[PDB]
């Protein structure tokens, strides 16, 4: 009834041609070549993000709608795309990420980008029952696509849910995936959030239409309902008139080494668990 729910039930009627022209119509791309090279190669010493995803939280800071800054909490870290693009920055103390790293799950993979010592992965780890700590900026990437979309929407709330548990008074800065926003408890847990904690909600343009997706992020202030609308109406658009064409920019990279804010004993000890 609502136009996400719309946009879902036409995606999933799509032929393959269609669908793949549709997925890639005038998203933006960055293109994973190289690091794809050096990861199947298994170099450490190339500045290259570990996973795509790390284009999003790069547009998410760039844009300023996210300020990275203290001890970094990755919650769903997978691979690390997240937790390493945020040890590279200049206001960022600690990085930790936490993921499952079970069956059919990513583990996080070793690499020595800039700001790799002060990283710490931990995988066997259910971020939604292990126990919280502080930070002040919390990410959290989290929210499994399914055909049934209210498999979507509990996932989204269970998400949501838990980063109200996670957040301290002294998380500033945030960003949380809201894998189907446009459910009415979805939409109605986003403002009950926005009322205590403020920040507002973005698409990020490097989603593929084949996903809602949007963030849930401190930086803007913003109308939750217009916002995921203006989202599902230019999902639908694209839809109508699907151009087959994304923009390509370039990757994620990164300089190497470590940062000051050195124990390479315990650093070694580090990168051999992982
Ligand atoms: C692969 S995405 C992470 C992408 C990441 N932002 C990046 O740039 O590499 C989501 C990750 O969250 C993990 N995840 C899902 N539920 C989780 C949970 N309850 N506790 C910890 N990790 C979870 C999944 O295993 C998955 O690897």
């Amino acid at each position: 009834v609502t136009l996400g729910e719309v946009w879902k039930r036409q995606l999933n009627m799509l032929g393959k041609q269609e669908f793949e022209r549709y997925k890639v119509s005038d998203i933006t791309e960055v293109d994973r070549t190289a690091a794809r090279r050096y990861l199947k190669e298994g170099r450490t010493d190339v500045g290259i993000s570990v996973s795509r995803g790390a284009a999003k939280i790069r547009w998410l800071h760039e844009r300023g709608y996210l300020r990275i800054t203290g001890r970094v909490l990755d919650l769903g870290c997978g691979r690390g795309g997240w937790s390493y693009y945020a040890a590279a920055q200049k206001e960022v103390m600690s990085v930790k990420g936490y993921t499952l790293g079970i069956e059919g799950h990513e583990k996080p993979i070793h690499m020595q980008t800039l700001g790799w010592n002060i990283v710490k992965f931990k995988d066997k780890s259910n971020v939604f029952t292990m126990p919280t700590e502080p930070s002040d900026t919390l990410l959290c990437d989290i929210g499994e696509s399914s055909s049934n979309p209210l498999v979507e929407r509990d996932r989204t709330m269970k998400v949501l849910e838990n980063f109200e548990r996670w957040k301290h008074v002294n998380t500033e800065n945030f960003c949380v995936k809201v894998l189907a926003p446009y459910h009415p408890d979805v939409i109605e847990k986003l403002e009950r959030l926005q009322l205590r904690f403020g920040g507002g909600i973005v698409r990020v343009p490097f989603s593929r239409n084949s996903t809602h997706e949007m963030y849930y992020i401190s930086g803007a202030r913003n109308n939750i309902t217009h916002m995921v609308n203006t989202t599902s109406r230019s999902l639908l658009r694209r839809m109508t008139r699907p151009s087959g064409k994304a923009i390509i920019e370039g990757d994620v990279f990164l300089p190497t080494g470590t940062r000051s804010v050195i124990d390479h004993e315990a650093l070694k000890l580090r990168v051999d668990q992982i």
